[PDB]
């Protein structure tokens, strides 16, 4: 028989744009399958649902898709519809993979029925700490921190990944949010001989410390989150900001395996720059690897199948944990330019 | 005093692109304003928050606003975040103008504190309406809707518009989404003159009409709201979808009378394109009206006050309901091109 599966996200309101990424990820995603022989020869057929990424048709749109006899779900979009749709699922027994990215909660509830395919932003701590370690292999770590609960967490994280592989951090400290006089901080990375720093925080503070750090001829290597890469960056720092490494998700339709599907989008006069495009179309080829594994239709084993043995996908091999978030995904590493441009690694 | 002004969204997580334009826009809104005089001398001064989009971080933010006295918020960014912190800010006192767009509930509780610069995409409905009765002066109208929310939601409220301004609607339908042969309904229009349609629905219903429309030479001028707007339109509808009329926030950075912010935006290295710079300037320009024209520091004074009379800003003039949503706000109207582009009016 033919294997609905659900797509459901934004067509009208605020979020179309990301919602048109997600539906022609999913529509490429199916389409692809199926020519290569779908389930075991059964075709996959999405049916698309808007709900507008809100909330109360959210609701309208999951008690329909229980009501139609559809067993999967690809979406919602928006934390404020994922949420409550993802009650009614569970409930139904009704599998749901998500590709919108907000909202840790959603998977600290216990659902049994629930995954996602977009990385957490928390990941990014244990990705920096991974290429500190295999690339950047520095003698003298500093770790510092805006003591805020973004760059805090990320800071910590990092110092618990370059300690748990013996690195050299000499130390850890906060700073003041807001701080512009960073002469103290700096003076002690050359007295230390401080080659390499990760600073988890914004911004405003990465540039006043990268200005700071060349005006006193520091060779130190900086390193921080996606909240450091910032057009005006540039603009506090100057040249400063040259060579700077952060943390972005990787352009998934630079990667030369994906080029096939970069043109199928773009020959649909489809942008295939965007994230959602790539995240949703994981999701369904995690399904469709659970589909053809367990050669189960039931939901719950096909979760089960997925925190088990992972899928390979066009964002690269999946894996999750019990809760159903990825486990070990990895944003790309940039090399930020003192023109605001960052390249790959 | 310097007037304090928390400015909330997100700085990090997948909706910092979003969050940048959000504090830029605010930024230069209150430069712009102390360079006017500020509030009769006294300067306003922007707190900037990172909520992440993120709920219990939005409420952290929140309780940590109030911990910190300030009376005056603009935020939050997203659904999930702006709802459980209108909660806590409504107990408290404390004025929100949310510049996010997303969620119709968040002004359907009775909240008396809560205010919003972005237009609901309901507000389509009404703007079309205007446009056809002051522009195209249309004869013999259709209205066409697909039987889903969006659709039937627009089409109504355009049909409530025109009969309201006595236009002769002639007929009023429901298609089938999916369909592909509309071959019953465009002879209909061809054998009843109908020179104006206005399609209630998404894009590829829209594309299978305009097709079949211009296959028998039917003049008829059509229009529908922002979802029916999608670069695969022209895909579906070739050379039909040429001259098709759209509902789309209107282009803001586009108005003559902004190109100073534009500038200011551009030579700090910030893109002034996007609708969330507009649309957060304005909400810094509406608390700076009230705070002007009241004399008062009281949040409900001022959303009184607003309510009442109205700001000037840089996305118009901006009435508000009751409710304190915007009411009477346009979208522009859009012009398609087979091309796929768009040009106004």
């Amino acid at each position: 028989d033919d294997i609905k599966v659900a797509v459901v996200g934004a067509m009208s309101g605020p979020i179309a744009q990301w919602g048109d990424m997600e539906f022609n990820g999913a529509r490429q995603a199916i389409k692809d399958i199926n020519a290569k022989g779908g389930i075991k020869g059964d075709k996959l057929v999405g049916v698309e649902y808007d709900d507008a990424c809100d909330p109360k048709q959210a609701v309208a749109v999951a008690n329909k898709i229980v009501n139609d006899g559809i067993k999967y779900v690809i979406g919602h979009l928006c934390s404020s519809s994922t949420q409550p749709a993802s009650d009614i699922y569970e409930d139904e027994g009704i599998l749901m993979i998500s590709p919108g990215a907000t909202n840790p909660e959603l998977t600290q509830r216990g659902y049994q029925h629930i995954m996602r395919t977009a990385g957490l932003d928390s990941s990014q701590g244990p990705t920096a700490a991974k290429y500190i370690l295999e690339t950047v292999k520095p003698q003298r770590i500093a770790i510092i921190h805006d003591k805020q609960q973004y760059g805090e967490g990320l800071a910590r994280s990092v110092q618990d990944g370059l300690k748990a592989a013996n690195a050299n951090v000499v130390f850890f400290d906060g700073i003041t949010a807001g701080e512009k006089d960073f002469s103290a901080l700096i003076a002690r990375l050359k007295k230390e001989n401080i080659d390499f720093v990760y600073y988890g925080g914004y911004y405003p503070e990465m540039g006043q410390m990268l200005r700071q750090a060349r005006s006193v001829g520091l060779k130190t290597q900086f390193m921080g989150p996606e909240g450091v890469g910032n057009a005006s960056l540039s603009n506090i720092a100057g040249d400063a900001a040259e060579g700077m490494l952060v943390t972005m998700p990787k352009r998934y339709d630079q990667d030369p395996a994906n080029q096939g599907i970069v043109d199928a989008l773009k020959a649909d006069k489809k942008d295939p720059s965007g994230p959602y495009v790539w995240i949703t179309y994981a999701a369904v080829q995690s399904l469709a690897t659970a589909l053809e594994r367990t050669g189960s239709d039931e939901p719950l084993a096909l979760v089960k199948d997925l925190k088990a043995n992972g899928a390979n996908t066009v964002i690269g091999p999946l894996n999750w944990d019990e809760k159903g978030d990825l486990k070990g995904f990895d944003f790309g590493v940039f090399q930020w330019h003192a023109d605001g441009s960052s390249t790959k690694a």
